[PDB]
């Protein structure tokens, strides 16, 4: 309805690009910050029409600007040339706020999927703190669900609506390219991942009753969301997701397809310097990787699904919006 504000523990001092962005763009967070609470009222939600989304999404656009030049940017007919060099990279916490004379309510129902009359409301100056974490097909360092794994899409039976599942224990993933040199793999551990999907398709099984929960891999479509893409320290992961999004629930009981040993998944990735980029249709090329071991360790804390007897989900994403929205669904601006 108006125009938000960033707070962060941004560093003046710290070169770390989120860092050096916020200091210009954020102003300092509030020690105690005041909530209210506010149990009767009950007011509408929407997340998936939230102008803090765009108001986002604008703010992280112009960090990747100012933070990961590209050497070379291609869109429409130009080519853009500029010096890209490797930079430290690693997301920070951003609080959204409302402006004098407008107010942010927060959902307080632990339950609540995104959509429509919430109970228990508050009002808060500020958002949570929200790692702006670009990433297709998992959703990583968000903030869990506090009760139950939630499904979450704009319309479940339009299927070309993403859905997104917020999980309420995270999964940890580990990538790594050790010290050819584009190669390298992620770790899961297989009985998390075999737990979180029972229950995810437990869930999934809720809204569509009859039918028997498949999960498959990515059918087709660029490589940055038939992978599960992500940026770590810079450079840029595409690990197969194959042995991930590869299961059946059948009957109360998940069966994993994938396969794995020693009871872990290994995704192979690749490190990739030709971008099909989240910002705007185009490509972006990158410089070749920096040296020595580039390792991320992150909890999954959502997924991004798309649906095609049997209903059968294959991970999605493409659109950064969604990711905002995963962490956002709970607010909105007001008065
Ligand atoms: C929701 N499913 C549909 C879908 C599928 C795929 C995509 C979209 C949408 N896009 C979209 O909505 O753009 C927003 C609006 C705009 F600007 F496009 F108008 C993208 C269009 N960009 C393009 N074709 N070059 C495209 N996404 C990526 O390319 C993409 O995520 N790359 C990527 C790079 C680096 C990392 Cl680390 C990463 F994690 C991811
Ligand atoms: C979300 O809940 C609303 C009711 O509050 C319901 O109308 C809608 O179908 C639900 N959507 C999903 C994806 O569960
Ligand atoms: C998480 O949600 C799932 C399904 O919604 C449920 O089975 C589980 O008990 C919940 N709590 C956890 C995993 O702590
Ligand atoms: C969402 O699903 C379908 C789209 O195929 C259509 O009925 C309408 O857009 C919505 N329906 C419901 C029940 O919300
Ligand atoms: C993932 O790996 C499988 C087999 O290892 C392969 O068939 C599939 O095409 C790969 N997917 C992508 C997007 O590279
Ligand atoms: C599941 O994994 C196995 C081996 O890891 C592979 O042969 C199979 O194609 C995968 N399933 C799908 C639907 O791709
Ligand atoms: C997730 O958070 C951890 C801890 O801050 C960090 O080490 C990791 O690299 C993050 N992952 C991504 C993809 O940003």
């Amino acid at each position: 309805k108006t125009t938000l504000f960033c707070a962060s523990d941004a560093k003046a001092y710290e070169k770390e690009v989120h860092n050096v962005w916020a200091t210009h763009a954020c102003v300092p967070t509030d020690p105690n910050p005041q909530e209210m609470v506010l149990a009767n009222v009950t007011e509408n939600f929407n997340m998936w029409k939230n102008d803090m989304v765009e108001q986002m999404h604008e703010d992280i656009i112009s960090l990747w600007d100012e933070s990961l030049k590209p050497c070379v940017k291609l869109t429409g007919g130009s080519a853009i040339t500029q010096a890209c060099p490797k930079v430290s990279f690693d997301p920070i916490p951003l609080h959204y706020c409302a402006p004098a004379g407008f107010a942010i309510l927060k959902c307080n129902n632990k339950t609540f999927n995104g959509t429509g009359p919430c109970r228990n409301v508050s009002t808060v100056q500020c958002t949570h703190g929200i790692k702006p974490v670009v990433s297709t097909q998992l959703l990583l360092n968000g903030s869990l669900a506090e009760e139950e794994i939630i499904i979450r899409s704009e319309n479940l039976t339009n299927n070309a609506k993403t859905i997104i599942v917020h999980l309420n224990e995270s999964v940890n993933i580990v990538c790594t390219r050790p010290n050819n040199i584009r190669q390298a793999h992620c770790n899961i551990n297989e009985s998390k991942w075999n737990n979180t999907l029972q229950k995810v398709g437990e869930e999934l099984a809720k809204h569509f009753p009859s039918k028997t929960i498949k999960f498959e891999p990515s059918s087709g479509g660029d490589l940055e969301i038939t992978t599960h893409s992500f940026n770590c320290r810079g450079e840029f992961f595409y690990c197969n997701t194959s042995d991930l999004f590869n299961g059946t629930y059948r009957n109360g009981t998940y069966n994993h397809t994938g396969r794995s040993s020693n009871g872990t998944i290994t995704l192979q990735c690749k490190i990739k310097q030709i971008i099909n980029m989240w910002q705007e249709v185009g490509r972006a090329i990158y410089a070749p990787p920096i040296e020595g071991e580039i390792t991320c360790n992150s909890n999954i804390t959502g997924l991004l699904l798309l649906r095609d007897d049997t209903e059968t989900f294959r991970p999605g994403g493409g659109d950064m919006r969604d990711n905002w929205r995963s962490e956002l669904y709970k607010y909105k601006v007001v008065e």
